[PDB]
């Protein structure tokens, strides 16, 4: 390789083009593909390979590919432009020999159908990488990744870019697609238990690990759940779907453990076994938790499916707990 040579700065007259195309995107930072042969621009200092770093000083940093080329369209003609630029031979070896220029993570929120063999169709939910955000030479399109089994990356296809993806969001809270990143709670996660024994588990944690647990005062009131948090517990909840679907939008993502129960006479078996007091019919138990699942499991982060013999549910519970606490989730940041 070599070193890099002085930051350039440049003043030239927009033509009806500053005859200027493109490589790069957000991570690697907005490339000159190429200046256009006889241009006002070649006059000054751009020539092949210059990073782009500022523009009236506008940041060209932290700027996706496409909405640079729109910057660089919306500019009156016959207008000055001043540029700031630097070389940069090293990343932009790395960028012709490997394509990559975009990078980051959109969430979506609307259905969309594949109108093309290389689309990805997507329910509301599903996480996508974008990777091209000028797909080939064009506006419209985005190249992306799909986001499915551990965060892995699985099939690589193309879909509506941000704009467009809202008209066909709008003709149906949440853009149709977020912008989101991959963290850990900073904070004890509240816990939400479903299933016929569900009330017996915050009993037995709150109680038999008291030091980790704690049942939030009830109906939901949130400031009974940060009060709660604050002290390094978890608050355990006994609260609804909807309860949940709410505490989701704000990103304060609980845990959702739902213990599936095994069968009918299974619940009574159970039930008697751990709360004989209880006055609880174990039909209307059940019944419940199935229409609880019919309905939205999509609330249940994981699940435990109970044998009715034992009280092994009271492990893999804790576990569960504890290792979604350490699960990385997506969260937000526009």
């Amino acid at each position: 390789m070599i070193l890099r040579p002085s930051m350039k700065l440049v003043k030239f007259r927009k033509g009806d083009s500053v005859g200027l195309r493109l490589a790069g995107g957000n991570d690697v930072g907005i490339f000159v593909a190429g200046v256009l042969e006889d241009s006002p621009a070649a006059k000054e200092g751009l020539e092949e390979g210059d990073q782009i770093l500022r523009v009236n000083n506008v940041d060209f940093t932290n700027i996706i590919r496409e909405e640079a080329v729109l910057f660089l369209l919306d500019l009156p003609k016959g207008e000055e432009v001043t540029i700031l630029a630097q070389k940069k031979k090293d990343v932009y070896r790395r960028i012709v020999e490997s394509d990559v220029g975009d990078s980051f993570y959109i969430r979506t929120h609307f259905e969309y159908e594949k109108e093309s063999p290389y689309g990805l169709s997507f329910n509301k939910g599903e996480v996508f990488r974008v990777v091209d955000t000028l797909y080939n030479g064009k506006l419209g399109s985005w190249l992306a990744i799909r986001i499915g089994k551990n965060h892995k990356e699985v099939e690589r296809g193309i879909i509506p870019n941000k704009n467009r993806a809202e008209q066909l969001a709008s003709v149906q809270k949440f853009p149709a697609y977020e912008r989101v990143v991959l963290r850990e709670a900073g904070f004890l996660r509240p816990v939400t238990i479903f299933g016929p024994i569900a009330d017996v588990a915050r009993e037995k944690l709150a109680r038999e690990e008291p030091d980790i647990y704690q049942i939030a005062k009830s109906i939901i009131r949130l400031h009974t759940i940060k009060q709660i948090i604050d002290q390094d517990k978890h608050a355990l909840l006994d609260v609804t779907p909807n309860a949940v679907d709410r505490l989701n939008y704000a990103q304060w993502y609980p845990i959702v453990v739902f213990l599936n129960p095994d069968s009918k006479q299974g619940v009574k078996t159970m039930r008697m076994r751990l709360c004989p007091e209880s006055r609880k019919s174990a039909r209307k138990l059940y019944e419940r938790s199935h229409k609880l699942r019919k309905n939205n499991h999509h609330l249940f982060t994981t699940t435990i499916n109970l044998n009715s013999m034992n009280d092994g549910w009271y492990g893999a519970l804790k576990e569960a707990i504890q290792q979604q606490q350490n699960q990385l989730v997506w969260v937000s940041e526009g």
